[PDB]
C-alpha cells in the first residue's frame, strides 16, 4: 500500500555506511550487505560513530534517535536473503567493472521483481552496468557526496530505458531521507557536482604548476572575486590530496603534471590535507 | 622624494573611469585623458556619478569626500600634455592592437623617461604591447574588475623584460588606492580570476546546452557543494548575457552552441541579465 520501505544497500564502506544509516534514520528498513562476517562486524563499528556524529551534528538524532536507528539496522552476508523483500537496493561496492558486473547478475536473479536497483557509483555510467541487471527499467544512478549528513544531495541519474516513474520514486526518496535531489535529464560523466568543480581546480592546478601564483594568491582571488566561502586550494585539503593525486595521475597531461607537483612536495611529505592536519594549508 | 604621485589614465570608459576616480578618491593627483571635449564632458558625467556611488557605498566617501576627489581630477585631450609629468600611465583604451599600438608608440616617446606604463587589457598579453612602448624594464599589466571599489582585485601581471621594482611600486600603488593586490608570477591570458572563472562556466554552460540539467538545478548543486553564495547562471546574470554571449561566441564548439543558446533563449527576448532585470532568473 506504499512505495519504497524496505531498503538494501551494498557494501558498508565509507559511502555505503553513511547512506544505510541516513536511510536507517529516516525511519525505512535498512538492510547491510557485505561479503563476511568480518566486513558486518567492521560496518557495525562505522554505523556506532556516525550514530555519535548523528546525535552531535544532525537535526533529531539527540537523545537516543541516532541509536533507535542503528538497533534497526539489520546486517546480512547472504545475497539472496539480503534483497528478498528489497524495495530498492542501492549499490555501493568497490569501483570495479567485474565487481559490479557480478553483483548486479545475481542481484538481478535474487531480488523481486518490484526491486529498484541505484548505483552509487563515481567511476562508471549506468550505461556501463545496466545489461546486467535485467531491469533496464528500474535501474540508474543515485549519487551521493562523502558526509551525507551535512553535504546532503542526492544526484539521480537514469538512463534511457530508465522508467520516468522509477525516478520520481527514486526522487521521491532522495527527499525522505533527507537529501536534496539534484535532477539529471540524461547521462553525464561526473553527475553535476564533479562536472563543475573539476574544471574550476584544474585550473587553479594549471596556474600553481606552471609558475603563474602562489595558492594563497589563487585562493584569495577565488573568494574576492565570486564570494566563494573556501577556494581551490582549501578545497583540495578538503578532498584530500591522495585523493586528488590519484585523480590526477590517470588525467591529461597538465593534470599528470600536477599530480607530480602533488606527490613531491605534499604526499611524499605527509601533507594530505585536512585529514592530516595540513595540506596547501596548516590547520 | 616620493614614488608614485601623478597618475594618468588613458580611456574614461567604464573601467578607465572608475580606476581614474578610485585612484583620485584616494590622494593621488589624476588626469584623465580622452580623445577630445565631447568624450571629456562624457568622462565628468561619468565621474559625477561615481562620486554620488561612492559617498552612498564606500568608506570615507561621506560629506563630500567623494566630491573632493571629484574636483581635484584633470581633464585633458592633449596626450603630451597628458603624460607631461606622470609617475605612472593606466592604459584603458578600447581592446584593439591597432588602437593600443599607436597610444604606445606615441605614449613612450611623449612621456618622461620615469614613466610607468599598466595596461588594464582584458584581452591582449603585455607581451602583445610591450615593444610599442620602448620602455619594457617599466612596463606591465594592472588588471582592474568591474565596479573596482566593491570587488576591488588588482591583478598585477609583467613580462620577463618588466623591472621587479618597478612591479612592485604597482603593487605598493594597487595597495595605496585601496585594492588587493593579485600577484602574478608569469604571463597568463586571463591572468587568475577569469582563469578560473571561465571553467566553471564553460562546464555548467556544456550541461544546459546538452541538456543535462536545467539552470536552477546546476546552481544548486554548486551553492550546496562548495558553499558559494551564487551558481555559474546566477554569476552569468551579473556577467551580462549579452558579455557571455560574445566571448562565446569566439571560443570552443560547445561554446558556440551556448552562443548560439543564449542568443535564441534570452538576448532575442531581451533578458541580459542583472542589468534589465531578468536574465536567467528574474529580478
Amino acid at each position: 500500500m506504499t512505495g519504497i520501505t524496505n531498503v538494501t544497500v551494498l557494501g558498508t564502506g565509507v559511502l555505503g555506511s553513511q547512506i544505510a544509516f541516513q536511510t536507517a534514520f529516516h525511519g525505512f528498513a535498512v538492510t547491510a550487505y557485505d561479503i563476511n562476517t568480518d566486513a558486518l562486524d567492521a560496518a557495525k563499528k562505522r554505523f556506532e560513530g556516525l550514530a555519535a556524529v548523528y546525535e552531535k551534528e544532525v537535526a533529531g538524532a539527540a537523545d537516543g534517535a541516532a541509536q533507535k536507528a542503528l538497533g534497526g539496522i539489520r546486517y546480512s552476508d547472504d545475497l539472496a536473503q539480503a534483497v528478498k523483500d528489497a524495495d530498492l537496493v542501492i549499490e555501493a561496492v568497490p569501483e570495479s567493472l567485474d565487481l559490479k558486473r557480478d553483483i548486479y547478475t545475481k542481484l538481478g536473479e535474487l531480488a523481486p521483481a518490484k526491486t529498484i536497483f541505484a548505483t552509487n557509483s563515481s567511476t562508471l555510467l549506468p550505461s556501463d552496468l545496466v545489461g546486467y541487471t535485467g531491469r533496464g527499467d528500474k535501474f540508474l544512478a543515485l549519487h551521493f557526496a562523502n558526509h551525507v549528513w551535512v553535504n546532503n544531495t542526492a544526484e539521480v541519474m537514469g538512463t534511457t530505458k530508465t522508467d520516468p516513474e522509477v525516478y520520481q520514486q527514486v526522487v521521491e526518496f532522495a527527499s525522505a531521507i533527507g537529501m536534496v535531489p539534484i535532477e539529471l535529464k540524461k547521462e553525464k560523466a561526473g553527475y553535476v557536482l564533479n562536472s563543475l568543480l573539476v574544471p574550476l581546480l584544474d585550473a587553479a592546478a594549471e596556474l600553481l604548476v606552471d609558475g603563474i601564483a602562489d595558492p594563497e594568491t589563487i585562493d584569495k582571488t577565488w573568494r574576492i572575486g565570486t564570494g566563494a566561502p573556501k577556494g581551490p586550494f582549501e578545497i583540495f585539503d578538503i578532498v584530500g590530496l591522495t585523493t586528488a593525486y590519484n585523480i590526477s595521475s590517470v588525467s591529461g597531461p597538465k593534470q599528470r603534471e600536477f599530480a607530480a607537483y602533488l606527490k613531491e612536495n605534499y604526499i611524499d611529505k605527509g601533507k594530505l590535507g585536512l585529514a592530516t592536519g595540513e595540506g596547501f594549508y596548516r590547520y
